[PDB]
């Protein structure tokens, strides 16, 4: 029971509107400071990336999901998590928050 977040820079981009308003309000519970990702650049620096639906996600990150129930994860830098159970999202914090401490960058990217 604490901020899990305490003070890190959430880059959360949400096109709901009214979810984006919802997730705020927990990220901010958790110390995340909901950024935006600019406005003309692909992406900006952040620690944690959150984005509503799955085409919203612009590489990888924690990906919201209103017709999820809790946490699950589709595919490597990719997790629906749902909003309204903020144990959920907790377990989804925590892991994005490890995963990306420990796999910052692999490029995996064969040309």
């Amino acid at each position: 029971m604490e901020r899990l977040l305490d003070d890190v820079c959430v880059m959360v981009d949400v096109t709901s509107a009214e979810i984006r308003n919802i997730v705020t309000r927990q990220l901010e519970n958790w110390g995340a400071t909901c950024i935006t990702p600019d406005e003309r650049l692909i992406s900006q620096d952040y620690d944690i990336f959150l984005t509503d639906n799955p085409s919203n996600l612009t590489a990888s990150g924690l990906l919201l999901s209103d017709d999820e129930s809790g946490v699950r994860e589709i595919g490597p830098g990719q997790l629906c998590v749902n909003f309204n159970m903020s144990n959920a999202m907790q377990e989804a914090v925590l892991q994005l928050i490890e995963v990306q401490l420990a796999q910052e960058e692999v490029t995996e990217s064969r040309s």
